[PDB]
C-alpha cells in the first residue's frame, strides 16, 4: 500500500513511520513545510503507526534528538517515538480489510488528518488546538501535550488491569478530538476500509 506523508505546516517535522520492531520504507525524513513523502508499506502489515517528530538535531550519520517523537535518537525509525506524539494508526489486509485510527493515547504534538485516497471509506482528523489548551499537568516542555499514563502512571490512566474508565484527562482530549481514541478503552473510533487501500497523512490539515 502507498502512504503519501505531506507537511502542511508552517514548521519543519521529521516524520517517522514503523511497527515496532522495523522500520515502514526508509523509516523517517525531514519535510519541510509543503513537502511529500511517498512510502511503500506492506500488505498485511499489522500495528503500523506513522507520527511527526518535532525540533530535530540530528548529524551526518543520522544519530541525533527531537523533543517530540524521538525514536531513540535516529532519523530512521525503527521503534516507536516518545511521547507526546498524535498517532496515524493502521492494520492492513487483515481478512479483506484495512483499519485506522487517529489516537491521543500517547498524547498530542501536531495536528493531523488521515485519510484514503481510494474509495470505498471515510477519513479522520483531530486538528484542534490540543498543545493551546492542555491542562497544565500535562504540559510538555519540549512542546505538546503529554497523556495521563505518561505523567502519572496509574493503573487507572494506563489501563493496566484492563479495566478502566474514562478519566478528567481523557475527557480533554475526546472533547477536542471526538474521532480519535482518548484513552485504552475509548469506544472504538476505528474506520474499516478495503483490502489494500491508499491513504494520505496530513500534518497541520487546516494550515
Amino acid at each position: 500500500a502507498t502512504f503519501e506523508i505531506v507537511n502542511r505546516c508552517s514548521y519543519t517535522v521529521w516524520a517517522a513511520a514503523s511497527k515496532g520492531d522495523a522500520a515502514l520504507d526508509a523509516g523517517g525524513r525531514q519535510l519541510n513545510s509543503g513537502e511529500s513523502w511517498t512510502i511503500n508499506v506492506e500488505p498485511g502489515t499489522k500495528g503500523g503507526k506513522i507520527w511527526a517528530r518535532t525540533d530535530c538535531y540530528f548529524d551526518d550519520s543520522g544519530s541525533g534528538i527531537c523533543k517530540t517523537g524521538d525514536c531513540g535518537g535516529l532519523l530512521r525509525c525503527k521503534r516507536f517515538g516518545r511521547p507526546p506524539t498524535t498517532l496515524a494508526e493502521f492494520s492492513l489486509n487483515q481478512y479483506g480489510k484495512d483499519y485506522i485510527d487517529i489516537s491521543n493515547i500517547k498524547g498530542f504534538n501536531v495536528p493531523m488528518d488521515f485519510s484514503p485516497t481510494t474509495r470505498g471509506c471515510r477519513g479522520v482528523r483531530c486538528a484542534a488546538d490540543i498543545v493551546g489548551q492542555c491542562p497544565a499537568k500535562l504540559k510538555a516542555p519540549g512542546g505538546g501535550c503529554n497523556d495521563a499514563c505518561t505523567v502519572f502512571q496509574t493503573s487507572e490512566y494506563c489501563c493496566t488491569t484492563g479495566k478502566c474508565g474514562p478519566t478528567e484527562y481523557s475527557r480533554f482530549f475526546k472533547r477536542l478530538c471526538p474521532d480519535a481514541f482518548s484513552y485504552v478503552l475509548d469506544k472504538p473510533t476505528t474506520v474499516t476500509c478495503p483490502g489494500s487501500s491508499n491513504y494520505r497523512v496530513t500534518f497541520c490539515p487546516t494550515a
